[PDB]
């Protein structure tokens, strides 16, 4: 919608902003926020407080009726300097259309995602400064990190429609740095580069991959024997493991987990679905793009979200939702060798998503976040409580786009699936000799890839920034 | 339209492709079209002179005209048969064509290609020397038939002077995607760019859609909007100073070729360098200011060139006996540069540029801009540049030889609507920026002297740090050891 | 002694000469060119009889040849370790092939060719043809078919003979018998450990000739490339002071001079070595009937790959510390290695030090039975899976495999290598 | 002697030691030396320079004088006790000290050492600024002593002013393999260099030979050598030209000063961009020239200093009562350039560079071939910098201050020497060049006009494409950094 308004210059313009901003550029820390009243509509506030900052959520005028002053809208809205509005995708126009007429004169509005701005178009107050302030982390692990004396990585933006006083990346900074973002690293970032990406990311390889991932890896090593409740243990916990490597190291080192031969068919299985997929992670990056997946999405918001609670149903009522634990322990090892398929799953969900994200205007250090940098996050939601925890710890947007994904791919793969060659999946493919070159070739070919690439030198940085905890 | 019918991923997919290719990849020369029966559309200058090229590569080249020109004696047809060419009808020679260039004005294509094609045989090659037809105009080619483009990067007849010094000019060369059914698009596509002589100087792969904007949006800017629009402005204010008019017409009319030979040698790099420290300085300083004054204009050109509002706007114009080309042709006509009278003495090289300080910063000023607009587009720094500064000593060259409307005469018709439509734009834009100039920025030579260290430093720095100084400097060597390969 | 003769900077502008020519400046080819009887009738002359007697030859053969007239080598040895003279109007050049054997035979009927070096003598190119000569000379041997280095002799000389006194014959030596006499004394059968290590170091090499240490440890599961990769730098870290003593002694020429000591002593300590050699066990030891998988070779072999890394690495470095070039180091401490290793598997050391020259042999042993010697103590400390039996494959630390991988991959000569190869892959591509 | 009993492998490796450091390497400062004993033997400029410096760090500084020093209260007694600065003898002082700095001439070093080491306790440090003692004596020191060093890349005394601006200089440290025993070498090193405020600029991680093979390389060459030779080159020509002998010495006096600032700024890219094109250009074949002249004598400097020829030289006039650094310093205490008369009036900054193209030349030759004959002899490109160009401004304004005079009185004996003995063979070298310089290359300005694009293209790469131009621009961009923060 507001997206749309933009011509090609004006969309790639905003489309590729995404820099890693150095430690020379947060000499200030929360310190433009110094006294300012700041009111939160836990994460966050909880880590700001041992910043210095004056912090105040504003309850629902219902549920404050039945340590910070905990107040409603009118109660605090009016003397605040940062509305920071952390409310669900779903009813930003409301709070953000009951919100602003609160709020005083030359004061910032606050988000954490960029759909409402970027996607429904909202409208906000020509003299109320937009900000935007996006840790990477599908959970809580924020608020975690901050306690380490360290935080994690984060993106900031702000909407040039309103930047008034232009305080926006002043705020912005601050912000961020009362958050610990600072200390892992902050990304200088746009709310178009944000929105598209992270959609993109969220439903095709960050969740989308892993629903349709786990419920053709689960039903089809129960097809092919494999005790159900021994199957449903390795496919809730693996993923978690291979992404282990994969946030050590890339996909390079996820790759190089399993024996020769075994990543050999691993990078075969790997082109193929690639080959296979593509269509659809395209089909679902220039959704986004010309926005006709928010447009549809928000015609099941408005539909009491049938769609988005039809597939909840199924998903809830799928054999590997709905399948037995096994008791027994399984070694890290056996995850990688057992999981070739699984491996081969996240090398081209990652790379796609990747490649295709940089083939419609977003910079690769952006992409890379998208497609990889959280997808471990993730990864450790279902190894607690299968899809469901995923399901629930990322938002509806994020389900939705899920589902919509999935729901395509699982069918889409049927037909590979029923090709795959022992070894693939389940049993574990013996080390042993491979061609020399082939072996040279194809190592080379991985961390050839510009994912790896980039991977590293953000991976690089990201950890010279934990180096400093002097 | 057609541009217009794709999704951004689409676009950009098409606007970023512009490799330049091996010397090797021509192995095979003109080869692959040897032996065929190549006619050509319309014996305009580009028309006659690729015929001659072709000829002389030893294909076998036959100019088709419409029965009236033919009967009526027209110039096409003269020109054809007094350069001892067989001349036929479409009618004649169309129907047993392996390959038929359309080198018509853009105006005429789509009239073209709705007779051509229903006499083309089956799998037969359509060529175009710009991609408007396809691109902005959207014409549909019969499935069966390869459209391919062979785009000589020059605005006259240089490349016809080139390939007679055992030489050529460098080439662009696209094969539409849409019809390529045999897949022998690049082949019929490097032969007949061989044939010109375009793989001795170097040729770029690129797409339909990437020439179509990149060239657009140069030739309405830097390469002639930019251009008539200075000279006007410059030469105004010379003699609104005090400065003699003939005096003053000989400044621009050769000062922009002066100026620009520079360029050609080493980039902006080495035009600015040939000024004086303190002018230096100044030139930039002015540049910098004449930047951020047009990149609004710029970028609307590029926005409007974009989007389909360009082509539909001159459309209308083409269907409208062509009003707003003609008024503006006329008017441009009757400006005081283009009637004053020529400064009798001489001028020695150096005068142009001390006494140009405007005109070469007008030049950084309009180069880095289109180049840097285009680029933001989603065009790729190797078609920016050929596109931005490649042909700008070209034009200059045409200005030298007979003011402006010589090179309204030499470009197309699309790209002199084009380059009117921004400088009848433009130079009421900087009317007020003119109106400040300072002594020295323009006619009289800034005294040379002691500049700060760190100043001259810095700006010595950013002018050849210009994403399109590195690019420059490159893909001129490329093209240097092309040449360089003139044994 | 020629290269004492010149100072610091004189001997670093030599020692650091050597540039990977191009396709184009071999379009002449062979076309410049194009006993008592023949010798004075000879545009050109090519010595190549052994280090040894290499001065005498010479001290015959100039008086009968012409003026103007061309002498050729194919080791400077004779111009920069022995102060040999030549008349002023006489062109000296070399052309020496990088292979020990006669690949430079095989692989020219096939088409191809072996890279090979190429240098002329400064104090003596009077008509100044000295690369017309060597360049259309190597030309001729089919050299600018897979690659020619423009070098010089003090050079070549050096690198040479730290190579094949190193990396390329003395650490194979020393690792056949370490290793040998190792698997013996704890158990395996003599007949076994015997094809073990003889077809070993050939099937380990060959890995590294495809894609350099990189490749080889690569071969290697996860759990055994991290051991290999431990055992390789506790190697070098014990082995450093003897490469650069090796490297020191050819530099100063304390072994020129050594060597040709021997040459008076009628090559005792040379022959006395020789045959030492011969009364080993590996050398006299029953070769297994049974077959041993290629990938057996790597996974029982953990500490052979660890021995051929730390002495590539190790030889590669001293040299490059001694002011010798980059790529001219690795075809020193690389290369051959791989050809080399086909020797030992063709017939023991034996074949070795059959292949190699006279010098190459006397410098084997000099360091062989110094290096063995002081391996002692290490072999004495081993673990199961180091040598022998495999290290099972099994899960890591992402983050040390992770380092370890890059640690290796990382290495000067890991990088000038990729390239290099891709060099001469692209310049066999060319037929 | 020392570094003669090395061999190539071991040379290269100290040789080729000095990597700059990064800013938080140095986080401790100088809190390694807070709390110990700091004596500094021998009191003179360059001492008090670095006590006042450690004073304010917050370090235990006293001042070793000889035993007669104290007696009749000589200069370094008057120096160090002036300031407020803890004074006494070396029984009283050396035992029970942490740190001894030898701060003393250098042909006194191996005497002064000889005397203090017996007086050290176990464990303590012996530190330096110049390691001609170390390597070019054989000097032993205990194996229980520590031998460190902390040399300023400064000539002058802004190592203290610089200081007390809250920045500091660029300093070398090193540490001596053969006496590291408690492995606190860079530990002591790293403080000391703190306490002189040199991490505020940059600290480079070297050796003892790397300084001191190149430290005095450049001295003799470029740094003084070129200087002296040039001045008196130049000074007698421009009057053997015409130039009124008044106004030459001015020219040369300030020349040197005002050329090498902008050489400061951005290296000789920067300093032949003050010159007008064709005052460019020449410079530049003046340069090329002048290296091929040269090159041999440079050449002959460096190895000489290598084989150790020229410290054995040098020691040889030591017990020869300074024979010749006496009789050289006398001849040029005569030469017209040192008593000639300045001239009155003012001479513009543009005027020192147009009227000195030949002194830009020289500068730009001397700085390359120096840093050129170091690489080329093991020493880093890093290294070589510093020695060659980094403190050539320094040197420059000395002479500017009080002719050569002035700057043979500030630099130490051994560099005084060095510079004598290089003058004396460079100046009659130059003879025959000198006598055919044409109009323009010394004294009055080259007229700016038109120059060949290509050439000065190609002049310009060439110019900034130099190894010691890229180093540099490296190197002084980390300085900058340094700087930068101001904070």
């Amino acid at each position: 919608n507001y997206f749309n308004t933009l011509n090609l210059r004006q969309q790639l313009a905003q489309l590729g902003k995404c820099r890693f901003m150095g430690r020379d550029e947060f000499a200030d820390g929360a310190s433009y926020l110094q006294g300012k009243k700041v009111v939160i509509v836990l994460n966050q506030g909880l880590n700001m407080r041992d910043s210095g900052l004056d912090i105040s959520y504003a309850l629902r005028k219902e549920a404050i009726a039945e340590g910070f002053k905990v107040g409603t809208y009118e109660e605090l809205i009016p003397q605040a300097d940062l509305v920071i509005n952390l409310t669900p995708d779903k009813q930003h126009s409301d709070v953000v259309r009951t919100v602003q007429p609160l709020m005083k004169d030359g004061a910032a509005l606050g988000y954490s995602h960029g759909f409402n701005i970027v996607e429904v178009g909202e409208q906000i107050r020509k003299d109320i400064t937009v900000v935007m302030v996006a840790p990477k982390c599908p959970g809580t692990e924020v608020r975690e990190e901050y306690k380490r004396g360290f935080g994690v990585p984060t993106l900031i933006a702000v909407h040039p429609e309103n930047d008034p006083k232009g305080e926006g990346m002043a705020i912005a900074k601050a912000w961020a740095a009362a958050t610990g973002g600072h200390r892992a690293g902050v990304l200088e970032s746009s709310f178009v580069a944000e929105v598209k990406s992270d959609l993109m990311g969220e439903q095709t390889i960050l969740c989308g991959m892993l629903q349709a991932g786990s419920l053709l890896c689960f039903d089809k090593l129960v097809e092919e024997g494999t005790d159900p409740a021994y199957a449903e243990k390795l496919i809730q916990f693996g993923w978690e493991t291979i992404t282990e490597a994969l946030k050590q190291g890339g996909i390079t080192l996820m790759m190089d987990r399993l024996s020769n031969p075994a990543k050999l068919r691993a990078y075969a299985l790997s082109e193929q679905l690639k080959e296979i997929m593509a269509p659809l992670f395209q089909k679902h990056m220039d959704d986004i793009i010309s926005g006709e997946f928010s447009s549809g999405m928000m015609a099941d918001w408005a539909n009491d979200d049938k769609k988005l609670l039809t597939w909840r149903e199924e998903t809830g009522k799928t054999a590997f939702e709905t399948a037995p634990q096994y008791e027994g322990k399984i070694g890290e090892q056996e995850y990688f060798d057992k999981g070739v398929l699984m491996i081969a799953m996240v090398k081209a969900g990652v790379e796609l998503a990747f490649e295709t994200m940089v083939d419609s205007g977003i910079i690769e250090e952006s992409a890379y976040y998208e497609s990889l940098h959280e997808l471990p996050l993730i990864a450790n939601t279902i190894a607690r409580k299968r899809l469901y925890e995923m399901n629930v710890v990322i938002s509806d947007t994020a389900e939705y786009g899920n589902y919509l994904f999935s729901y395509a791919c699982v069918p889409l793969l049927k037909p590979f699936m029923a090709e795959l060659q022992p070894g693939d999946l389940g049993k574990a493919i013996p080390e042993g000799a491979v061609d020399n070159g082939q072996l040279r070739d194809v190592n080379e070919a991985i961390r050839s890839h510009a994912i790896e690439q980039v991977g590293k030198k953000l991976r690089g940085y990201m950890t010279d920034m934990k180096r400093i905890a002097v």
